[PDB]
């Protein structure tokens, strides 16, 4: 699709079993998600840094549909208002910046 | 353009009479930048609310070239790592999220 930036692009998200919604973010690194349970192995990892810093949950090729689109990436679980898709997996689903 | 999201994507931006860089944001509403000097009449805006508020300038109006593209758009003036262009700006020069 073509997604115009007059609202807040957020988009419908399959992850975990679940059914959630997300926000587009190219000024983000990477793709947090809260109240999600993922399967498999994580690690720790440090981030934000404002403050201090937050410790979350990183889970590595993460299977995840993003606006009907089936694919793979890391995903970060740790409070956030809004779940975030960021670059890491903007990529994946071929989405760029057009103007 | 068309910007792929493999790198941060950070553009040229004339503004103020100076020289600069920012990321395109789709996450930020607003757009801000830090050492300006942009003329004319602002108002203080409450802005962020994370750990408190932080109180920025809000000009109208102002006049931004963006990646060669003239327009205008209401800037926020206070601290920022990165100067940020917010979706304000990014509808102006009529950028869309494709995929």
């Amino acid at each position: 699709p073509q997604i115009t930036l007059w609202k807040r692009p957020i988009v419908t998200i399959k992850i975990g079993g679940q059914l959630k919604e997300a926000l587009l973010n190219t000024g983000a690194d990477d793709t947090v998600f809260e109240e999600v349970n993922l399967p498999g192995r994580w690690k720790p990892k440090l981030i934000g840094g404002i403050g201090g810093f937050v410790k979350v949950r990183q889970y590595d090729q993460v299977p995840i549909e993003i606006c009907g689109h089936k694919v793979i990436g890391t995903v970060l679980v740790g409070p956030t208002p809004t779940n975030v898709i960021g670059r890491n997996l903007m990529t994946q689903i071929g989405c760029t910046l057009n103007f």
